């Protein structure tokens, strides 16, 4: 099978196992969110006659999941199985002897309902107009115990029977209702939030990605996989253009998380980034001086002399894209074909002696990426400079100068820009909380037409309890 998608996410069974360690905490939340209504009636009891009962203010007093387990069910769902969840409820029982008026005042006894349940939640994933939706119509409960204990172990002779032969069943059924409802909601809340926070990651200012699902996620026995458009939005405008073709053989099932990106996604990025005016750099005096020193050079060398020349504080440089850069995915790495304009201005006393060179050129660079120590690492694999129109703007012009400047673009130019990019990208990752998850041995792979992100993750046992508290 093939899919039409710009971006594809694969979350494998190994990852779900790590996520299941937190299942208990989530099932807890559903129980705390449920609305247990008052159970009331007025039945005729053996010998006592009419009795006006009421089990009031049903609240959870204790919760404890024994063992939880996940299981991907081929072309269907996620079968989450919870065992021996010990739930203890608190309340006040209110009753009155109606027909036996001589039996004195009505009573209020505090009670504890002690249950133990087994749960099966079969969660089916669908694409609700680009958004990922959760559905668990198949939600099951198995009660081992459901004992009612009253304060002081009081019993006139009707409570226990009225509980077992009436309240037991109804309460059990109400409980399933409320639990499977609140699971279904919290399930959706996660999915919407996860998606929303993912678009928040993939977006900055007027630039944003379109993660609309290109169809219902795929469930197999080894993984769960979603397929998205990956169109870049600029200033709330998107072009719904023909989608690339994706093969689910290009992705494994060993790693926890797999990400597949068409080169068309990097191309939309170049389009938007370029058009937003993001693709430019300007350096002045002290900063320009620092940049050369950063790339290991002493500004007071015989070479750096006739250039700056005497007044380096006023020496300026500007690099900008003349056209949208051509980003391509190859096996050898990421290749960026960019057409730049490097303008050099070195002022002297008189504007006649001031050195001003404008290098109009195409710089092709094969870049390779890495993630280590919560930083993005870009490394130059191969490059090529093809000058187009190298113009001089004063009489202070020579081929030694022209070569010197051309080299500065090569030797310092490319490495500084490459650095600034890894700085700028890592910045965002942190600014969108990527630096919060334990990203275990990630691999950034490059292939002809696409790029892969293969990673295992350590889930932060705090990050859930954070979102989990932000509900009420
Ligand atoms: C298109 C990617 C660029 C790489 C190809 C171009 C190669 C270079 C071409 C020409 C060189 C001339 C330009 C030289 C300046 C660039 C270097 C730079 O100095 O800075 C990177 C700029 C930001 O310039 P600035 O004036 O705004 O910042 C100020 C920057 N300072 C703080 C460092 C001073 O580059 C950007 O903005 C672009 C990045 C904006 C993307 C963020 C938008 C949200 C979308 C996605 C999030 C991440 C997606 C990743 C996963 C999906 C795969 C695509
Ligand atoms: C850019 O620099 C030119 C000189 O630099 C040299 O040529 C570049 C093409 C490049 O190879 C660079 O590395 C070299 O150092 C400037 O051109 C010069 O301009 C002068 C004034 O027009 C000119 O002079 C005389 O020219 C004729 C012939 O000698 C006389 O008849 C006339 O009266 C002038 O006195 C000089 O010859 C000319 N050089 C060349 C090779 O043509 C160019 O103007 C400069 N650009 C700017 C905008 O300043
Ligand atoms: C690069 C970024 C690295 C971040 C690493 C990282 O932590 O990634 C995980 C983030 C959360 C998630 C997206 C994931 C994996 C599985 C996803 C989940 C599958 C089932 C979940 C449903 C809501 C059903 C829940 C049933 C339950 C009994 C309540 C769903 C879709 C929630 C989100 C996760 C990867
Ligand atoms: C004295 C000196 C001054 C002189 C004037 C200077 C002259 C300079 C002249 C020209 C400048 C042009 C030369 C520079 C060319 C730049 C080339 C250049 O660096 O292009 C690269 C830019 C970044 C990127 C798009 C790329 C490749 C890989 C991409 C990345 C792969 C994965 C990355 C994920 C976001 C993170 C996954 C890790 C996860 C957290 C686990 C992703 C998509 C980030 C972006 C890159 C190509
Ligand atoms: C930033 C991660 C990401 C999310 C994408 O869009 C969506 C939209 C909806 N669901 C998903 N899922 C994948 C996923 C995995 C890991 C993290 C993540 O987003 C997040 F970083 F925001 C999370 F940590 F909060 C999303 C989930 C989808 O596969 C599923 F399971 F619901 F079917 N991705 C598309 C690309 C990328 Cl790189
Ligand atoms: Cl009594």
């Amino acid at each position: 099978t093939s899919h039409e998608a710009g971006i594809v996410c694969r979350i494998t069974k190994p990852a779900l196992l790590v996520l299941n360690h937190e299942t208990a905490k989530v099932i807890q939340t559903a129980f705390q969110r449920a609305s247990y209504p008052d159970i009331t009636g007025e039945k005729a009891m053996m010998l006592l006659g009419q009795v006006k009962y009421g089990l009031h203010n049903i609240q959870i007093s204790h919760l404890s999941i024994a063992s939880s387990q996940v299981e991907l069910v081929e072309a269907k769902s996620i079968d989450v199985s919870i065992q021996d969840v010990s739930v203890v409820f608190k309340g006040t029982l209110k009753y009155g002897y109606t027909t036996a008026w001589w039996l004195g005042i009505d009573q209020s006894i505090d009670f504890e309902i002690d249950s133990a349940i087994d749960l099966q939640i079969n969660t089916q994933l669908t694409a609700d107009s680009g958004r990922v939706r959760t559905d668990a119509p198949d939600c099951y409960l198995s009660f081992h115990k459901l004992l009612l204990h009253l304060q002081g172990e009081r019993e006139p002779g009707w409570i226990k029977q009225l509980f077992t032969n009436f309240i037991s069943f109804t309460l059990k059924l109400v409980l399933k209702g409320q639990i499977c409802k609140e699971i279904n909601v919290i399930s959706n809340i996660m999915a919407d939030f996860v998606q929303t926070r993912a678009a928040s990651i993939l977006s900055d200012g007027d630039i944003g990605v379109d993660i609309s699902l290109t169809g219902d996620p795929v469930i197999t026995a080894s993984y769960l996989e979603s397929h998205h458009k990956g169109h870049f939005i600029y200033k709330d405008v998107s072009e719904d253009l023909p989608l690339p073709t994706f093969s689910p053989t290009l992705l494994g099932d060993s790693r926890m998380l797999y990400f597949w990106f068409s080169e068309r996604v990097f191309h939309s990025l170049a389009k938007v980034a370029f058009q937003d005016g993001r693709l430019m750099l300007s350096l002045m005096g002290d900063e320009f001086k620092a940049v050369l020193e950063t790339w290991g050079f002493n500004t007071n060398q015989e070479i750096f002399q006739e250039v700056v020349g005497g007044f380096p504080s006023q020496a300026q440089v500007t690099v900008h894209c003349l056209k949208m850069p051509k980003i391509s995915c190859q096996n050898k790495g990421v290749v960026v074909d960019s057409s730049v304009m490097v303008k050099f201005l070195f002022p002297r006393p008189d504007q006649q002696h001031s050195v001003a060179y404008t290098f109009e050129e195409d710089i092709v660079t094969t870049v390779q990426a890495s993630y280590s120590k919560k930083k993005l690492f870009l490394s130059l694999l191969d490059f090529q400079i093809t000058p187009k129109t190298v113009s001089n703007l004063t009489e202070s012009s020579s081929e030694s100068i022209q070569s010197f400047l051309q080299s500065m673009i090569t030797a310092v130019g490319i490495p500084e820009v490459m650095s600034r990019l890894e700085v700028v990208f890592t910045a965002l990752m942190n600014s969108k909380g990527v630096s919060l998850f334990d990203i275990i041995n990630p691999e950034i792979i490059t292939r002809d037409g696409f790029l892969l992100l293969q990673m295992d993750f350590g889930f932060p046992e705090h990050l859930l309890v954070d979102f989990l508290q932000s509900l009420s």
